[PDB]
């Protein structure tokens, strides 16, 4: 009886197994637009996808990812509010059971149908193991997904994920350009977080990127097939995978942009 998105082992259960589910930076939470406020500070964001090596997408009962090597500096994000360099290790979704909901983050309280979190660890601390216990260690780029026009590089994840329907099941997924799933404009908001799922440790620098890009319903609909539970068990749909929003509390969402 672990944690997971049921009714009994569902978000609002975290906090017995890990009590920094009460914390003081939490993740998600909701962005208010009107209240985030731009910050000259920040320095140009820079994503450098253009050598990124992926290797394998495995559904871990949770979501499923695509993971990449990062046993050699290739894709990293740099700037914005970051010092030092992020490395690139997976990207995983967070998806709904319908289009009104999915997300993790919030726009003035506005759910989108999904979320992608592309996290990079910070090579100052040799390994991700070790970056997760480090206030600075992480920094997941978080991107809205809306249903509407199909995104074309996400087809090549949508069409491996048959392959990984349950639980603890993996398939080689290399040559995938994650570069393809990113919008046109890179303005974001920006905080002090954490993990949003187990061990839900606070040690992630969180962008989140204002433009969402758009994904077909015929897509989001496939994200909808995988499950939760494992080969030969009963089938639970993989739906409704997302953490609601946490309290802000003693915290400042700064902004990009305009
Ligand atoms: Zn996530």
């Amino acid at each position: 009886h672990h944690a997971g998105y049921g009714k009994h082992n569902g978000p609002e259960h975290w906090h017995k197994d890990f009590p920094i589910a009460k914390g003081e930076r939490q993740s998600p939470v909701d962005i208010d637009t009107h209240t985030a406020k731009y910050d000259p500070s920040l320095k140009p964001l820079s994503v450098s996808y253009d050598q990124a090596t992926s290797l394998r997408i495995l559904n871990n009962g949770w979501a499923f990812n695509v993971e990449f090597d990062d046993s050699q500096d290739k894709a990293v994000l740099k700037g914005g509010p970051l010092d030092g360099t992020y490395r690139l290790i997976q990207f995983h979704f967070h998806w709904g059971s319908l289009d009104g909901q999915g997300s993790e983050h919030t726009v003035d309280k506005k759910k989108y149908a999904a979320e992608l979190h592309l996290v990079h660890w910070n090579t100052k601390y040799g390994d991700f193991g070790k970056a997760v216990q480090q206030p600075d260690g992480l920094a997941v780029l978080g991107i809205f997904l809306k249903v509407g026009s199909a995104k074309p590089g996400l087809q090549k994840v949508v069409d491996v994920l048959d392959s990984i329907k349950t639980k603890g099941k993996s398939a080689d997924f290399t040559n995938f350009d994650p570069r393809g799933l990113l919008p046109e404009s890179l303005d974001y908001w920006t905080y002090p977080g954490s993990l949003t799922t187990p061990p839900l440790l606070e040690c992630v620098t969180w962008i989140v990127l204002k433009e969402p890009i758009s994904v077909s319903s015929e897509q989001v609909l496939k994200f909808r097939k995988l499950n939760f539970n494992g080969e030969g068990e009963p089938e639970e749909l993989m739906v409704d995978n997302w953490r609601p929003a946490q309290p802000l509390k003693n915290r400042q969402i700064k902004a990009s942009f305009k």
